């Protein structure tokens, strides 16, 4: 019993973190095989970030401009290239601690663990979701650029995020490991606003199932609704539409608790209209949307 | 910017997790040097749940009755002893991944990271606090016994918790690594209940300072309070009394934000009176109490 915001064990990723310096700019890098991946803005000063031409900034640099440190050991840079908003530094040694890994791009609503790093040193690990507006509500301070987000499936690390910046509202933006931004953002110190965010409906539903599994049943309504009638009420409270795909994804949890998906939708519809009436669900006074149906099954099934 | 329930990187503890089996009971063990530490109830059969005499159950065991597995390798048990509620299994091989470590006993209100494990394999990591009633609000299923709680500083891993049981309310109980239970709990399946859980006041105040550091001040007010009037009000909401030691511990956060401790106490009194009114603080619609003043400082600066 119990339900927590749980992150993947971070050991496989800790062995990949390095410090990358270019001039006076220092951030984190990810060392896999004989390559170090980091944000392309490592080649910028504060002044360059106002309006950078990364093509020109990189063309005016050589292997000598980059200093990579894996703890106390310096790694020799023998090649460099840019792939979108990430810089790839070829080094003379393959990381002996390279785990089985792949680079994956996630969709809004999906979750991942972040290993916050400073000067190549891991400081903490936490779980977050990619918002429908493509930002992440992280916890990052200066020097955290290059920190990565990941999931683990069996013994394979799927890297999905590399941290690049903080937007005016204090939320965060980054890219996948191939340097493609999530969201309509650019790596430049300019006026950038995160769009209006919405609630990940399928995740709130999965979390209501976790609450039932843990004995919280006060909110249950069994006057079955339809997907169409639920969506009409849901869109009014800034909730993402619930697709039939989402309903199918909720199948295993529905069978486990004896609560049909459209009965949980009826329960959520009333929760939106009434509010929580001074009550809590799983230790929260709001409807949590950063747990996917797979996170709920995994945590309520003890998968390793 | 931002504020999250952050755990310590779990790598150094993952390299210590092993599986321990005695008969048909399997749980987790912690392998440090040539010793594996695990809950002593690994020696219990179905008839030993209510009133086990562990000294009598253990005297009947030989080294070869304990099966220890680290990955795909069986470790040979060459000795065994019991210290309070933990069993120490001496093995013939020292863990080459043993980090620098210490065993510490934490106090209520303090936080630590838990590495949830099943069959010696880590499944996830989360942060939690020792409640004033000496229970933890963890996330543990059948097979999680032996999972540990820890903190990391600049030199060592400080192990502070080993998981042993779940209570009827869904909360958890365990011991330090010397086998001493936190609270009045025992390793028996007799009906036990956790005392009234109160809110960790000093932690709520630390979290309000984190909200101010992160740019939010909506909840502040123009008042102050004496420490006694604050305690008389806060105790009516099941909050633990705030001591002068707690006031002094909040000093650096008070100096960073320019908000006197007793002025933050006045804000907290008003928040208890009014609630959130549809607002949130650091993404929460409740007053959060599982962040210590040090967790706030680490994350905010
Ligand atoms: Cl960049
Ligand atoms: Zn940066
Ligand atoms: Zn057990
Ligand atoms: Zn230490």
């Amino acid at each position: 019993s119990g339900f927590r915001k749980m992150a993947f064990p971070s050991g496989k990723v800790e062995g990949c973190m390095v410090q990358v310096t270019c001039g006076t700019t220092t951030l984190n890098g990810l060392w896999l095989d004989d390559v170090v991946y980091c944000p392309r803005h490592v080649i910028c000063t504060s002044e360059d970030m106002l309006n950078p031409n990364y093509e020109d900034l990189l063309i005016r640099k050589s292997n000598h401009n980059f200093l990579v440190q894996a703890g106390n050991v310096q790694l020799r840079v023998i090649g460099h290239s840019m792939q979108n908003c990430v810089l790839k530094l070829k080094v003379d040694t393959a990381n002996p601690k390279t785990p089985k890994y792949k680079f994956v791009r996630i969709q809004p609503g999906q979750t991942f663990s972040v290993l916050a790093c400073y000067n190549g040193s891991p400081s903490g690990v936490y779980q977050c979701a990619m918002r429908p507006n493509f930002t992440i509500k992280g916890s990052f301070l200066n020097g955290s650029c290059g920190s990565v987000g990941f999931n683990i499936d069996y013994d394979c690390v799927s890297f999905c995020y590399m941290h690049h910046m903080e937007l005016p509202t204090g939320v965060h933006a980054g890219t996948d490991l191939e340097g493609n931004f999530y969201g309509p953002f650019v790596d430049r110190q300019t006026a950038q606003a995160a769009g209006t965010d919405t609630t990940i409906t399928v995740n709130v539903l999965a979390w209501l199932y976790a609450a039932v599994i843990n004995g919280d049943r006060w909110f249950l309504n069994r006057f079955t609704t339809t997907l169409n009638d639920f969506n009409l009420v849901a869109m009014k409270y800034n909730y993402e539409p619930l697709t039939q795909d989402h309903v199918d994804i909720l199948g295993p949890l529905s069978a486990q608790t004896g609560i049909a998906v459209l009965d949980m939708c009826a329960s959520l519809k009333e929760l939106l209209q009434n509010g929580m009436n001074g009550r809590t669900i799983l230790g929260s006074a709001l409807l949590e949307d950063e747990f996917t149906p797979f996170d709920v099954v995994r945590q309520c099934s003890g998968v390793t």
